């Protein structure tokens, strides 16, 4: 909200604060389909899981718990780099290429959580639609 340079730190904050929204997204959806099936979870049961809502749900919290994870190594890559040339130069900036990372991190993400929905029947295993050694053995694996 503040209208300043926003350092590469503030940014990376910002950033892994992204991946927090939609971490809580998905699980506030969670609830809310919850909510809506109070008692009655069997009578949504098979419409979600067959359903289009599975997937998304899967997929949107794949991805979100992966970009968490890669904006962290991008984070610390980043700091460690700033740290270095603080001891080796005096100057450090990547910004086009650590945006660059990022965005091939979400390419990264996004392809991993879009991979089961091209085998027809990964991600319905179970209602939360989450990736487990249940159904699918060796791709899930």
């Amino acid at each position: 909200a503040s209208c300043t340079s926003l350092p590469s730190s503030k940014l990376f904050i910002g950033l892994i604060s992204v991946s927090n929204l939609f971490m809580g997204i998905y699980t506030g959806i969670l609830t809310f389909l919850d909510a809506v099936s109070w008692g009655r979870f069997a009578e949504f049961g098979i419409w979600w899981e067959t359903g289009s809502g599975c997937k998304v749900a899967g997929f949107l919290a794949v991805f979100s718990s992966e970009s968490a994870i890669f904006l962290l190594m991008l984070a610390t890559v980043e700091r460690s780099l700033s740290a270095k040339d603080i001891m080796k130069n005096g100057k450090s900036n990547h910004l086009k290429q650590f945006r660059v990372a990022a965005l091939l991190a979400f390419l990264g993400a996004t392809v991993a959580g879009c991979f089961p929905l091209f085998h027809r029947g990964e991600y319905s295993a179970s209602p939360l639609c989450l990736p487990f050694p249940t159904g699918e053995t060796p791709s899930l694996g």
